[PDB]
């Protein structure tokens, strides 16, 4: 598996019941969030480690079709049969370089 790109942002989980975003793994912070390409079936990968412990707190499938929202310039998001996922990036600059990672991965799949 092959990193296509690096990108700094708290990850969030929508919490359905209380209507509020909740931190990705428990713990407030900031990750350092990978696309990974699996080529031998050509497959792509959500993965973001917190920077303070190495935590892993995404690892999640990008479908073909998936449909990612870019609500402000510095906070993405999109959704799975069970969860919504958000990134809050940690500058413009990370965003667009995780949203290009994303499109790029959406286009060739
Ligand atoms: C129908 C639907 O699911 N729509 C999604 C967006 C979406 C569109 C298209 C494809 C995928 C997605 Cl996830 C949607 O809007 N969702 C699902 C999570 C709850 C939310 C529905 C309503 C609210 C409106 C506010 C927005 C949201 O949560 N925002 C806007 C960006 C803003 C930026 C940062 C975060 C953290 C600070 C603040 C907060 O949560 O207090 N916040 C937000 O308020 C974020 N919201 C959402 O993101």
């Amino acid at each position: 598996e092959q990193s296509i790109c690096q990108a700094r942002a708290a990850v969030m989980v929508y919490d359905d019941a209380n209507k509020k975003w909740v931190p990705a793994g428990g713990s407030t912070g900031f990750s350092r969030v990978h696309i990974y390409h699996h080529t031998g079936n050509n497959t792509f990968r959500v993965v973001g480690r917190k920077i303070q412990d190495h935590q892993v707190v995404i690892n999640c499938a990008i479908p073909k079709g998936l449909k990612y929202n870019q609500a402000t310039q510095t906070f993405h998001q999109w959704r799975d049969a069970r969860q919504v996922y958000g990134l809050n990036f940690g500058s413009k600059e990370d965003a667009n370089v995780f949203a290009s990672a994303m499109m790029h991965a959406l286009e060739v799949l």
